[PDB]
């Protein structure tokens, strides 16, 4: 047990050091390696349980069984008066250089989840390069270092959404006194772009910076995992060379489908394209019913657009169907338009992109619905958010051995390891994980801890909460209703609902009982709450807090005798009594 | 004992069924008091671990043993058979309405928990009264039914609040591409506050149709407690009288305290006026330093008004008082002007209100510092927000019994008892508890079910969630991190906190590391959080949900194991890493 961890942790850790907080001679050992600007981890065998046992195994590698002790890349280096000595004889840098590869980590793609990896494994003195590349879009959109999140993803999305929210504070403003007319006022595009693809450049920038500052190499360029050991690399010129990583992480995300129909790449665009779109898309198709699909129609209606959804069987499969569709009865009520059971068959071309005037196109859409009628009209931008997929075809030989499932995700056990025992996968392309970018984060972070410091915590990929940012928000965490009731059956499953109303809404003569939340629990298990959802605004804050609560077993109970803040949203989850079954009515 | 909790029960109840859920005696029982429209409570002998030894005690009163055992104010008044004899020859009825007093609980206050207590208690049968009167304010200000947060408190200051939080919104807009310009806009004082009385007027009358339909009697009439069991009303024409009741709860409140200077209470006012105040304030002074202070020259600031504020000598005593600082400095920074270590000698009058007009007078304000100092300046309106306290002196006659602290407010045990059996006291008038209107709800509402329809559960006043909603608002949970290390030592603490900015503020150029959280925790106790503290947008909204985990004892590993959602505020506490014994910087 505890010898199978220490030769895990001496063979994989680049620089690291076998210590007791209270000894002088460690902390010599800790003051040189600072000095000399070496990076390590620091095991402090005095705060472990097993730390005496710990000491004993170590003498299987040193020899001895005092500390300090210090290792580079699986080798005993010596004690405090051996590294002295290399210090002293100007040897101890090359010595910490010494590697069998040129590098101890390479992180294929520099998104959400790699970048985080890079860093934190930096920190341990692993000798780390990170790849970026961002392959064009069919029109030729490209962007810079962060992935999908950073640059056309969470970022972009929520600060449209909130030029979206603006429209409406801008229309409750007068009846709180404000002296605007909301009637004269109009929205300018390319404004908001503009202001969204500054923040988006700092953060850009940003990365750099911090890859810069953490000693990281930061390479502009493609790679392709050709055997357990080496990464081909085609750089900014079309030069190819070969690199060599201990370990490797792969972090390479996903881009957007499109269908396979007629005009769909020539004439159509995606979410990868939208966020830098230099004019307004103006009469918009949306095709698709994620919460891609819904969020990007969301803000452009509230923007001012003229915008469809079609929408092939239902919307936001995945999540609880009645809270999806009380999001697309509000969507519905705002202005967004809904061509129900309905596909696409082509998209024909009637006026191409005027670059000189900074205009849309315009473009007949075909399509039919279930029942065989036909869909025909006109929009001058159609929208694709159909899904999205890995290509990992293109970032992986078949000969290396790494496992893909059926839909091409990398196949891995609980600490993110692929079948190659030295390779692992984290973020979008981690098949059945959350696809969400704390998760990647996360999973990041922690595997490389285990893989360069010897930690043995995993990520805990259950019960992970998420937020819909549509007009009217939705916050989730734990299982639907419909799921929970498959699980463990009707008789066993206690739902508490009810409506509230925002006290802002109000003096705004918004709506009365339209905002709605639900504890879905399990009666045999002391009413415990299998999961929560919510519908309102500032629906990802109101949720997030919960998330612990939920992490640590909460029941009904544990909600009931927590004492609510007067006068918030969030509150009315500390007071619900209306249960389903009772068929009582849950307006209030 | 079970023996001791039924005797209390039974005498305590005033129309209680003993059952079982699977007898069809019990069952049949039901329907009769059902379709007799005769409200009572219900205690299922089947679903209580100690049934049968209740049954046993059971017989003390009616000597029998079976269920079906129905009881009217101490009394057994019969089984099934009996029961529906009664029924039968229209002696049912009589039999239940007979009471020694005139009513089981008479409530005076009809306030948050005056008035939750009297609709729950109205729910097991028991017939009740609620008393409500409104003294004036000395310039003659008055209102309407369902106390302070109501009419004066938490809903018109949210209201306030909200309008000014949306002139940044309007400023916000400009950078997100809407065509308005925040330079010519302006407030209108008084379409502001037609709103937010136009809201409040619907509250009165929905509390007056929601005790109509409970069955309970509303006397608008001023209340005094003579003897344990009899009370003093008076009376809209002054005409006195006095009514019964077995139990009372008093739930009378507290109102504004003014300091004994000359002018005071002539010629400033208080919060009581300040929510339907005809005119805008203008140059205002606000004397004092609570969070209604500090909450009222905020939102008179971002409303347009030359605000100055007089401080004794802290801000928010009581609170972490690094928070408080941060509070007042964002403060200072958007348009509050501060006094410090000052207090006022005397108001005189230079101009009258012009009541005509709507316009408000001037008064010259003179007082002085601390080294001796003297301050004099004039100011259109002076508010005062130095403290409340109860008036208990008019609500109780000394005879009574019912102790009262060194400061008027009601000794009670944890059960809300006084030291006379029958009386009662919930709210802010309960010495030592928070005075919240959630805590006052939950106060109320449990007492009543203890009263008639036997619960057990008791109000937990431990660990409940704030909001001070200051311009940037402050959300608190728990300790302080001063209280902490008092309690525990230095050395037991552990303090994370990072600075954030919110994902709104980035395109709108607003501060970078202004917004601000930490948690304080035990690190003998496995890292307990004892303390959460969050400066932001929606603070009330982030800190709920972390209430319930922390009640269920949450530690730092509970929020570290826990995923964020992304983007949000919140997610920043799933992440926290620098501790203050560090040194390192929190900036972001
Ligand atoms: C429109 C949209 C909105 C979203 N909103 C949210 C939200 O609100 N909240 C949330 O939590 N998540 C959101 N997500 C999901 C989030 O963006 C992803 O879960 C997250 O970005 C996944 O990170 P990753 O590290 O796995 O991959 P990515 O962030 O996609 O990073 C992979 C990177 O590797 C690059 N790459 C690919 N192949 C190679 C190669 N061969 N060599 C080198 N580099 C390569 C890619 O170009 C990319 O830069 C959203 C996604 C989309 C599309
Ligand atoms: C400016 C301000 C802002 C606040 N903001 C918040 C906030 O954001 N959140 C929060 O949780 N709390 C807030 N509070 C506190 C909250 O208002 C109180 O905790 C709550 O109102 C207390 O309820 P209560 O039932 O104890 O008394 P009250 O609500 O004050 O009700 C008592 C009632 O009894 C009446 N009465 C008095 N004497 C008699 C008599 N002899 N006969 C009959 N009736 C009588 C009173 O006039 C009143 O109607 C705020 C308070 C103030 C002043
Ligand atoms: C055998 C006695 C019948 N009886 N006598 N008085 N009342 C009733 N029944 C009822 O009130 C009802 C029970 C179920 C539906 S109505």
């Amino acid at each position: 047990g505890t010898s199978q961890w220490l030769r895990k942790t001496v063979d994989s850790a680049a620089v690291i050091l076998f210590s007791k907080t209270t000894c002088p001679y460690c902390k010599k050992v800790k003051d040189v390696l600072a000095e000399a600007k070496i990076k390590h981890a620091t095991i402090e065998l005095d705060q472990l349980s097993n730390g005496s046992a710990i000491q004993k195994c170590l003498a299987s590698f040193s020899k001895i069984e005092t500390v300090p002790q210090m290792f580079v890349r699986g080798k005993f280096i010596g004690d405090s008066q051996t590294v002295l000595k290399y210090y002293s004889n100007d040897e101890l840098a090359g010595i910490v250089n010494e590697s069998k590869y040129d590098y101890d980590l390479i992180v294929i793609g520099g998104g959400s989840g790699g970048l985080a990896a890079g860093k934190e494994a930096a920190k341990y003195g692993a000798k780390t390069a990170v790849l970026d590349y961002v392959e064009p879009t069919p029109i030729g959109t490209t962007w810079g270092l962060g992935g999908t999140c950073v640059n056309v993803g969470c970022i972009p999305k929520k600060l449209m959404h909130q030029a979206g929210l603006l429209s409406h504070a801008l229309e409750d403003a007068e009846h709180f006194g404000w002296s605007l007319d909301r009637s004269k006022i109009s929205h300018n595009w390319s404004t908001m772009v503009e202001g969204v693809q500054s923040h988006i450049g700092s953060l850009n920038w940003g990365y750099k910076v911090a890859l810069r500052d953490n000693q990281v190499t930061y390479l502009n360029a493609k790679g392709r995992l050709i055997s357990p050991h080496e990464v081909q690399i085609t750089d900014k010129n079309q030069k190819v060379s070969t690199i060599t990583g201990n370990k490797i992480i792969l972090a390479t995300g996903e881009r957007p489908k499109y269908p396979e129909i007629p005009g769909a790449v020539e004439y159509g665009i995606t979410s990868d394209d939208l966020f830098s779109l230099p004019y307004f898309p103006g009469k918009t198709l949306v095709i698709g019913a994620s919460y891609v699909a819904l969020e990007c129609a969301g803000f452009l209606a509230s923007l001012g657009g003229d915008v469809t959804v079609m929408v092939r069987s239902i919307l936001l499969r995945g999540f609880d169907q009645q809270m999806a569709e009380k999001v697309g009865d509000y969507m519905e009520n705002h202005g967004v338009k809904f061509a129900k059971l309905c596909v696409p068959d082509e998209i024909k071309q009637l006026k191409v992109v005027d670059t000189e005037n900074n205009k849309p196109g315009l473009l007949l859409v075909k399509g039919h619905y279930t029942d065989g009628k036909k869909f025909e009209e006109e929009f001058e931008t159609v929208i694709f958010a159909v899904g999205r997929e890995p290509q990992l075809s293109k970032v992986l030989c078949e000969t290396v051995g790494v496992k893909l499932d059926k839909n091409g995700r990398v196949v891995c056990t609980d600490d993110e390891q692929t079948t190659v025992s030295n390779v692992y996968a984290i973020g979008d392309i981690n098949a059945g994980k959350p696809q969400l970018t704390p998760v990647a984060i996360q999973a990041g972070r922690y595997l490389a801890r285990r893989l360069f410091a010897g930690a043995t915590e995993l990520t805990d990929y259950s019960n992970v909460a998420t937020t819909v940012f549509t007009p009217l928000e939705y916050g989730a965490c734990g299982l639907s209703e419909e799921d929970a009731i498959e699980k463990y059956g009707d008789k066993d499953i206690e739902v508490y609902h009810s409506n509230f109303k925002p006290l802002e809404w109000t003096v705004a003569h918004r709506e009365d009982n339209v905002c709605y939340m639900k504890l879905v629990c399990r009666k045999s298990d002391n009413m415990r709450v299998l999961g929560l959802h919510v519908l309102g605004p500032n629906a990802g804050e109101i949720t997030q807090g919960y998330a612990v609560a939920i992490k640590m077993g909460a029941t009904k109970a544990d909600f009931d005798r927590t004492i609510g803040i007067h006068p918030t949203c969030s509150e009315t989850f500390t007071t619900l009594h209306v249960t389903k079954k009772s068929g009582v009515s849950p307006i209030v």
